[PDB]
């Protein structure tokens, strides 16, 4: 039911890496008025990996408060240890999120089974929706069409993150399901295909600067307008490309601090976007005129 | 500098997944009366990623108690946050650890200038000798050559850990270090290869099962002794395989448990192995003499 431009949203930081709250509450301020359909808070692209369990906790809180009910807010609660994520799960449902994100097991590389365990055993200590998340460059693990096929038995996992910009086995995964659970896009390059073939959505990286034309390709390709899905998401194609200069969030951080937005605070491991891609980045924001 | 057989201790776990405190206790007599040259605490065989922080800093204080000085202790490290992995860095310097292990910062993918501060951050905020770890497959980074030259120029950074497995690639990495810290094997099926080539020792998984074999194969190639080392490593090398039909520590857990030493506990997502493999796992340590 949680449908279209899902933003994946950064998490503003100061210049010394504390959490900026009042860019936090202006952005969300804005993807509600730039027509984002919700928001996914301290999920990878929001630096989930760096900031404490306080943090993941305020930052939720703050996005739910300032949201006020007008659109439902996804708290990612991913975690390598089943233990670990039953606990952040909990968490954000206490704290009024409406789903949690889950990405699956990172660096451990758990078995088809272990994965299986390890959502079924989430899903029945906490009563909320939850979302899968396979990306498998990032984790270690490919969790399978199959064993997701399996999981979209259990009622309250209610979709996927498909990150493998696979479409063919998007559309695979889309078909083997019914609308058992929902399958939402984790490649901002393809999404507009997939929704095409029926996915319910993208949560979104590039929704992080252009809320409203990716609000926009959403529900165009929802409704099956190939044509018009196809030349609004060209308007945006170099965005989709240029966001992933470095690993995200770097690229799309240093495009919403070159917007006016956001402070350049990011924690390492991470880093400043290169002196190297700045200026071909702000050609591609002009080049779309999101400024 | 530590050189040798250097095992990544599985923490063994009572079914109910509490860490089995009287067993690592024996296993770690074991092993110093077998001829392990050195203990990696918590690492990832140690199930590191599913231990709690106290779980953590117990083991490695459990080790150290009953390793008593005899053999030099490492302790597992890693975070894919540089504030955390100093944390657990400094946590471990004041428990008497004699160096530390950090894998390079997985799931949320650094650049190679992101892992060059990282790891130089650590080494100044702790004064304690530090030992990188790649792992490429596990972490969805690839920590280069380059950069591991770049960060054998600080002092306290004594060492990596290549678990690439590609020789050809440890042989570049060895001489372009020019000695400036030390390369340990990640991967059993070629860490004597890559002890022939200049080598320190080898952070192995099969020196759970094998200590004593191990413990000679690495000091026979460390001393170049390349038809002993062969022969030597020819009686564990089915080993070498067996041990990862499933993700490590699965397949090791359960052939230390065939061994009658610690008992079947492992902890989600991760999972007992597979019915289909152990009587295979059996033979293969019938086969080496081990049961
Ligand atoms: N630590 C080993 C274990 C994985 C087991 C593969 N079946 C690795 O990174 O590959």
């Amino acid at each position: 039911t949680i449908q279209g431009s899902i933003v994946a949203i950064v998490t503003p930081m100061l210049k010394d890496g504390g959490v900026d709250w009042k860019s936090l509450e202006k952005l969300v301020e804005w993807h509600i008025e730039q027509g984002t359909n919700s928001i996914v808070a301290v999920g990878t692209t929001g630096e989930a990996s760096t900031l404490s369990m306080e943090e993941h906790t305020q930052v939720i809180k703050e996005i739910i408060r300032v949201a006020n009910k007008r659109i439902p807010i996804i708290a990612g609660t991913g975690a390598n240890s089943t233990r670990e994520a039953i606990e952040l799960t909990k968490a954000a449902k206490d704290l009024g999120a409406d789903a949690a994100l889950l990405v699956t097991p990172y660096y451990n590389k758990p078995t088809q089974e272990g994965l299986y365990q390890h959502y079924k055993a989430i899903a029945e200590a906490v009563e909320l929706p939850l979302i899968l998340y396979n990306v498998p460059g990032r984790t270690g693990v490919d969790l399978s069409n199959d064993t997701a096929v399996r999981l979209a038995e259990i009622p309250n996992i209610v979709g996927i993150k498909d990150a493998t910009g696979d479409v063919p086995r998007g559309k695979a995964l889309i078909d083997a399901l019914n609308g058992k659970m929902a399958v939402y896009s984790g490649d901002d390059e393809t999404a507009w295909e997939l929704m095409l073939l029926g996915a319910d959505g993208n949560i979104s990286v590039t929704a992080n600067i252009a809320p409203k034309a990716m609000s926009e390709v959403c529900a165009v390709a929802i409704a099956k307008d190939e044509q018009q899905a196809k030349t609004l998401n060209n308007k945006i194609a170099n965005l989709h490309n240029i966001l992933f200069c470095e690993s995200n969030p770097i690229p799309v951080k240093w495009a919403l601090h070159e917007m006016g937005l956001i402070d350049t605070g990011i924690r390492l491991p991470l880093t400043p976007l290169a002196e190297q891609y700045r200026e071909p980045l702000r050609n591609a924001l002009k080049d779309a005129g999101i400024i």
